[PDB]
């Protein structure tokens, strides 16, 4: 409706802002954003008052006329008809009182949920009116993140603050209400129970800050193990090959120990809270109804149960709703003074030729110097000036204060003529890689076309699989970075405007493409236009019309799951024998919690039939007795229900832990990182955090339902004949609301998401998109994005409110047939089977749909627990260690041998080997040569048997099928082609099973040059290592991976461009090491850069199939014919001469030797 939709209703409240900011401006005060909204919105504010009003109203006088209904019993006479009559009277008005809460619920469900939308959406528009015109400044000190959370989190707090808003009159002004009209029924008893009402509200509020502080505690540790288990997952084949696999299972189960003893003992406080939500009503009756009878009063069937459903009313409202309401309104009141700060943020400030003059500027005037100094310049048609420098010269600030980004600190900059920005980080809306270039310009499809040609990217835009009408990411993720840049620059090309500013994009690609775009859009094409280019392509520069080349800031030149997957949820947790326990307690629970009601209304029914007095100790003993039986089964309920369920999360993430190490690597091929750590940061956080309480809340409230129910029933049976209709009913409309819902539920998170990531997109591209003065377009299409999500929650609302509206209707109806089954069949039953029987039918709606809410999310959230319990059962490695290990002196020399070797990534795979065969001497020195990835990166895959050859492999005449994979791994050493260090101990990244000396650790830290960076680091060995190691250069890690193969003491040794990391000096140094520590060893190289492996005894040369040469390299290089000569001769004749000069030399003199 154009009355709500994004662009009138936020404008209006923009206009009571800066009326609130004309105002405390014509006055010394400050603004109030808490005035703006209300003066805008009141009338709205009212009307979902009102309602309140009205509801609260109906709820306790429902508890009043179920007293005339009761008082028809508690006197009855059959010849009375005229009493019969006004039964059915207060009978109806009970009904209609009934149907009016279900309209007002159907009513204020709606006008609530539309004025949360509408304060919502009016304040999204404020704040992306406000990312459009931040300043620079404001930009720094502020972080995309920081302001999408703005729209991300803290609007989506008005629209549940505008629900709660009016419990906090209207639960103050109940509980004293329902406190007066309990006085009136009970006496001075009621102020007992309210005593423990009062008191429920502090004792919960404690228990939140003390879960809170667990809950805070607790966060450290899951960080720590996620981030362990990120470098777990990520590192997977290293961990793997190094066969640490045992390292990292005992850090996860530490830090998994101690993590679900802090889950344990706060779900413990949490299961406390939901105990406390019910055994309340219980206590608080028992306290009350206790005092009442020490004072010698005697309990009648009215008056309890009129008392019994005033608490019943107030109850909800005073403990759950009002704190509720404290809470959010404290949470609105936060996000309402961040939004005032972000929306009194710094501006941009209100800003053919360009011309600078004297120009100095400081991105912060507290810098020791400044950013731009002394600069002067003007440029003019048909001009190109090129800007020339160091980093740090300055020349992105150049073209920022040519743009008027950054504000002139001296000398002044004007400009004539539009302004086009190429950024170097290039930058794409959400939207077709055509409207990121027509920008919403009309499209003309001539200078399009001569744009696309002119940037080169027909190509491109020829291999998308739409076209050019393939949609991008928002921030191009479906392009390439080469494409996103020509993409960005063909934009501009396009917009074709008076005066070019690029930010050196001829370094987002390559030298042809660079002079390309340089020689044919900027020369040519821009050839009447003024040009200021920064570049680092510095090979252009003659063709300058003029050069500016700075230095340190100024100028220097100029020039649904199944039952088994709830079955295996509850029996992982616990044993057989602890569930059926579970399900007593929880029947135990609940039927005790009814049998103290209907023990008063048997209590009730004593007194009536009664001078003399009903003994006190018997019927006050035992009600003591089953109130006491509620409260202990209510506590070991909530702490069971929280036992089995966190244990049962304990058990399947460690059940999937060991499951994920033990998966063949081809699992983490298959399956990217991400995907498989949602399931340990996701799924496993639900099974903690949220579906032990939201099966114990579903539980809880279930039983409940069904106890309203049964007692109905048990009063009076006949019921049973309306029900099974009404349970028919309800059993297909559940069903035909899950078959519909679903898609719309979908559909209103998935037109979410457009609106972060539009205003994400719009912030990385602040520069550009201002620089076009494109700002009120991109905002008209951010109110295209909200305004469509609201279509789609407008959707979700009314198909909610169908269900709501008539899942209340066949409550309403349960009411009516209690209401007026009992007068109807009332020869049958006395007055307190009749106040059992309404009291608990006037609370079935608010629990009932409560009930059926908490039943989809527990069937939603099943769908984390199905997703690890995939994780459980995946496919294994062979065993760590068979039957058969080796002896440990084995390999005693490294003998290893090919045998028709066949390996494939997977047995459903192309094979990468085939029939390779061939024997390596021990102590013989191998290099593996060949294209990328033709059979030499499945050489190490199966030789360490990551995925199963066929074929036979041997060491030593072992069989490595025969043996167990730790066995095999570790006993071979391999320097990986990526290194990788573990965060914690230097110690633990040098020796993780703590069998090497401290002496031999500093030997071969000396070994290979480091310990000066371990003297460095504070902690020695002992230091604890950044993220990943960041701390050390990856030439340094390459040094730690040269440490530990000097450490791991074997005779097979395996190398992957071991220092290709590393400056020619010190690489070819280390290189040198590796020759003098593994002088003795059996050694296979792997390379591309051959000169590290020229010296080698043989060289292995493969085909993606077949190993075509294996003999001395010399021997090849004299073999002209050999593909190894062809390769040096591919390389150079230096390059050969050098190579054949070496191998010739060493040859020699191992011949010789």
């Amino acid at each position: 409706l154009p009355e709500d939709r994004s662009q009138h209703l936020g404008e209006e409240l923009q206009g009571y802002w800066d009326q609130e900011v004309l105002r405390a401006e014509k006055d010394a005060r400050e603004p109030s954003l808490t005035k703006a909204i209300i003066k805008c919105y009141w009338k709205s504010y009212v009307v979902l008052g009102i309602f309140t009003l009205i509801e609260e109203s109906t709820r306790v006088v429902q508890p009043i006329i179920l007293g005339k209904i009761i008082g028809y019993f508690e006197n009855y006479d059959p010849s009375d008809s005229a009493a019969l009559y006004e039964a059915h009277g207060y009978a109806g008005v009970l009904s209609a009182c009934t149907l009016v809460l279900a309209i007002l619920h159907h009513l204020y469900f709606y006008h609530v949920q539309c004025a949360g939308m509408r304060l919502r959406v009016a304040m999204c528009h404020m704040i992306y009116r406000k990312a459009l015109r931040l300043s620079n400044s404001a930009m720094g000190k502020t972080t995309t993140g920081q302001i999408v959370n703005l729209l991300s989190n803290d609007v989506n707090k008005f629209d549940q603050v505008t629900i709660f808003l009016h419990f906090l009159w209207a639960g103050p002004l109940q509980a004293i209400v329902v406190t007066a009209l309990l006085w009136m029924e009970i006496g001075i008893s009621c102020l007992a129970g309210m005593a423990v009402l009062i008191i429920l509200l502090p004792l919960q509020s404690c228990i939140g800050k003390l879960f809170s502080s667990l809950r805070s505690k607790t966060a450290a540790f899951t960080d720590t193990r996620i981030r362990t288990m990120n470098e777990v997952i990520t590192g997977i084949r290293i961990i793997k090959m190094y066969a640490w696999e045992k390292s990292f299972a005992d850090l996860i189960t530490n830090l998994r120990r101690k993590e679900i003893s802090k889950i344990l003992r706060s779900s413990y406080l949490r299961g406390m809270n939901l105990a406390s939500f019910f055994v309340a009503s219980k206590i608080i009756v028992f306290v009350t109804f206790t005092t009442y009878v020490f004072l010698g009063n005697v309990i009648t069937a009215s008056r309890v149960f009129v008392a019994v459903s005033l608490y019943g009313a107030v109850r909800l409202t005073v403990t759950l709703f009002f704190p509720s309401a404290v809470e959010k309104v404290s949470e609105a009141f936060v996000s309402i003074r961040r939004i005032k700060n972000f929306l009194l943020l710094d501006e941009i400030t209100q800003l053919m030729i360009v011309n600078v003059q004297d120009f100095t500027a400081f991105w912060d005037k507290a810098s020791d110097t400044p950013t731009l100094q002394s600069l002067s310049f003007t440029v003019r048609p048909g001009e190109l000036l090129a800007v020339v420098g160091p980093v740090g010269a300055g020349k992105s600030s150049l073209l920022s204060a040519v743009l008027g980004e950054l504000p002139p600190n001296q000398g002044q900059v004007s400009v004539h003529g539009r302004i086009a920005y190429v950024s170097q980080q290039p930058w794409v809306f959400s939207g077709t890689v055509r409207s990121n270039i027509l920008f919403g310009k009309k499209y003309e499809k001539e200078r399009y076309e001569k744009v696309i040609k002119a940037c080169a990217l027909k190509k491109d835009l020829q291999l998308l699989e739409d076209g050019d009408l393939t949609m991008i990411g928002d921030r191009g993720t479906t392009l390439s970075g080469g494409q996103k840049a020509r993409v960005n620059l063909a934009r501009a090309v396009y917009q074709d405007a008076d005066i070019y500013l690029l930010d050196d994009p001829l370094s987002a690609v390559d030298a042809e493409v660079s002079r390309h775009l340089f020689e044919l859009c900027i020369c040519q094409a821009l050839h009447e236009k003024i040009r200021i280019l920064v570049t680092h392509q510095l090979q252009y520069l003659k063709a300058a019309s003029q050069i500016l080349i700075l230095k340190d800031g100024q100028m220097v030149q100029k020039g649904k799951v199944g039952f088994k997957a709830y079955k295996n949820y509850f029996t992982a947790g616990a044993h057989w024998f602890i569930i059926i326990f579970l399900i007593l307690v929880n029947l135990a629970a609940q039927v005790s919690y009814i049998l103290q009601d209907w023990w008063l209304s048997y209590w009730a029914n004593q007194q009536s039939a009664l001078t003399e007095k009903l003994d006190l100790n018997w019927y006050l003993g035992i009600y003591s007795g089953l109130t006491a039986s509620t409260v202990l089964f209510g506590i070991v309920r909530s702490l069971l229900v929280f036992f089995v369920l966190v244990s049962s999360s304990q058990t399947l993430h460690n059940q999937m832990f060991e499951s994920i190490l033990r998966a063949p690597v081809l699992f983490f091929d298959r399956n990217p990182i991400g995907r498989i750590l949602n399931r340990f940061s996701k799924d496993i956080g639900h099974m903690d955090d949220l579906l032990p309480l939201t099966y114990l809340d579903f539980i809880q409230t279930f039983l409940q339902v069904i106890g309203v129910v049964g007692v109905a029933v048990a009063v009076i049976p006949w019921i049973a004949i309306p029900l099974v209709p009404l349970g028919i009913v309800f059993f297909v409309l559940r069903r035909y609301f899950l078959e519909t819902s679903r898609d719309v539920k979908r559909l209103e998170s998935t037109t979410r998401s457009p609106v972060f990531s539009h205003l994400s997109s719009s912030l990385q591209g602040l520069w550009t998109i201002r620089a076009y003065k494109a700002e009120q377009r991109f905002q008209e299409l951010f109110d295209s994005h909200q305004d469509l999500h609201s279509e789609a929650w407008f959707l979700f609302l009314t198909t909610s409110r169908w269900f709501a509206v008539r899942l209340d209707a066949i409550c309403a109806v349960f009411v009516i047939v209690v209401a007026f089954g009992s007068l109807i069949l009332a020869k049958t039953l006395d007055a307190g089977q009749v106040g059992l029987a309404l009291s608990y039918a006037l609370t079935l709606m608010g629990m009932f749909q409560w009930c059926v809410r908490q039943s989809a999310e527990v069937e939603n959230m099943m769908i984390s627990v199905e997703r690890v319990i995939e994780y459980t059962d995946l496919e294994k490695e062979a065993p760590w260690e068979y039957q058969k290990r080796p002896l440990p002196s084995w390999p005693h020399e490294g003998v290893i041998i090919f045998d028709n070797v066949n390996f494939s990534y997977s047995l459903d795979g192309p094979l990468v080997l085939k029939h390779l065969t061939a024997l390596i001497k021990s102590k013989e020195k191998v290099g593996i040569v060949g294209r990328t990835g033709a059979g030499k990166s499945s050489l190490i895959a199966a030789l360490f048997r990551l995925s199963e050859p066929e074929g036979k492999i041997w060491i030593d005449k072992i069989l490595t099928t025969e043996i167990g994979l730790h066995d095999l791994r570790k006993k071979m050493s391999i320097i990986p082609q990526e290194p990788v260090l573990f965060t914690g101990t230097m110690r633990k990244n040098l020796d993780p099973f703590n069998e090497h000396s401290d002496e031999e650790l500093w030997n071969a830290l000396e070994e290979v040059q480091l310990k000066e960076a371990i003297e460095d680091l504070p902690g020695k060995m002992d230091t604890e290592l950044a993220e990943s190691g960041s701390n050390f250069s990856v030439g340094q890690r390459q040094l730690v991976c040269l440490a530990r193969a000097i450490l791991r003491k074997n005779r097979i040794l395996i190398i992957d461009e071991a220092t290709a990391n590393v400056d020619p000096r010190t690489d070819e140094l280390i290189q040198k090491k590796i020759r003098e520590k593994f002088a003795h060893c059996t050694v296979l190289t792997i390379a591309h850069r051959l000169n590290t492996i020229i010296d080698s005894d043989k060289i292995m040369v493969l085909d993606s199939g077949r190993l075509k040469e294996y003999d001395e390299p010399y021997v090849l290089l004299q073999n002209r014919d050999s593909l190894f000569y062809k390769m040096v001769q591919q390389l150079g004749k230096a390059e050969a001469a050098a190579l054949t000069e070496t191998a010739k030399q060493v040859y020699f003199k191992r011949n010789y030797p």
